[PDB]
């Protein structure tokens, strides 16, 4: 379903990072990368017969045999991560942010859910690999150590299945919320936190969280990945409490010199203010 392009017709402008290696660069802005070595060979086509019948918003889209190459929509906004922990200056952003990023990561992972005949398994789901345009207001998911966002039973050798991307999605919400790295504090090597995770430990709870936040933030969280939500759920669910977050397509434009406080009493402080989202809520209930 793709459209070949002749290596020659690409222009090479910058490089960008490792998730093979990626370069800025076509028709008069795109994204490439170009394979590395035969071992990435059998990976490398595999995500041709995914892109080529991916198609939505919410998704990086996929615009040479060569050399072996690939020309994806170029995300002018970096990855979430970087927004969230990159480099200084960081942005300012809100709760409706915060909210308005999961929910169009959760519409993206259902559409994979969804695929016909079977469905597709991001399985890799982390800020590293969401990307941002339009001003920080956009986010789009990006296929092509993960222990902090990785579902139990996954590391655990158990036959996983879309379930774990739910586990990942949870994750991510508390993410943006405390504007927090997940288990920081533990550190060491990954296989620390797959112990820590494996045992139950989550993320710190978070002051002053909505109810219908904490309830679905954990749920997601449930060792039992039967008890978790399915995307489907989640989209629905994250699409109604938009209501209480206007100002989700307002950019990002203003810096935010951010302390992070220590995390005290298992119970950490959100970086996001939910007084609005409260305020909204009277309203509607009364
Ligand atoms: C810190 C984690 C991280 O950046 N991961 C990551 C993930 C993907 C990636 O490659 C892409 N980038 C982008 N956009 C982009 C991504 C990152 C960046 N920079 C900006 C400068 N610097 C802060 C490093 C990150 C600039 C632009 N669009 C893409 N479309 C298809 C692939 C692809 C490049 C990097």
């Amino acid at each position: 379903s793709l459209h070949m392009i002749d290596y020659k017709e690409i222009e090479v402008e910058e490089v960008v990072g490792r998730g093979g290696v990626v370069c800025k660069a076509w028709r008069a802005d795109v994204a490439i990368k170009q394979i590395e070595s035969e071992s990435e060979r059998k990976a490398f086509i595999v995500e041709l017969r995914q892109l080529s019948r991916v198609n939505h918003p919410n998704i990086v889209k996929l615009y040479c045999l060569n050399p072996v190459c690939l020309v994806m929509e170029y995300a002018e906004g970096g990855s979430l991560y970087n927004v969230l922990h990159g480099a200084e200056p960081l942005p300012y952003y809100t709760a409706a942010h915060a909210m308005s990023w999961c929910l169009q990561c959760s519409q993206g992972v259902a559409y994979l859910h969804s695929m016909q005949p079977k469905a597709l398994i991001h399985r890799d789901l982390k800020p590293p690999n969401l990307l941002l345009v339009a001003g920080g207001t956009v986010l789009k998911i990006c296929d092509f150590g993960s222990a902090a966002w990785m579902a139990p039973e996954v590391f655990e050798g158990s036959n996983y299945s879309e379930k774990c991307d739910v586990f990942s999605w949870g994750i991510i919400l508390w993410e943006v919320i405390t504007r927090r790295k997940p288990f920081d504090e533990i550190g060491g090597p990954a296989f620390r936190i797959m112990w820590a995770v494996h045992n139950g430990t989550r993320p710190p709870l978070i002051k002053n969280l909505p109810k219908p936040i904490e309830s679905l933030m954990t749920r997601c969280w449930s060792k039992d990945p039967s008890q978790r939500p399915s995307m489907e759920e989640i989209v629905k669910i994250m699409t109604h409490l938009m209501r209480y977050f206007p100002g989700a397509d307002e950019p990002l434009q203003y810096p935010c010199q951010h302390s992070l406080p220590p995390g005290e009493d298992g119970r950490v402080e959100p970086y996001v203010d939910f007084a609005e989202f409260y305020r909204l809520w009277s309203v509607d209930h009364g």
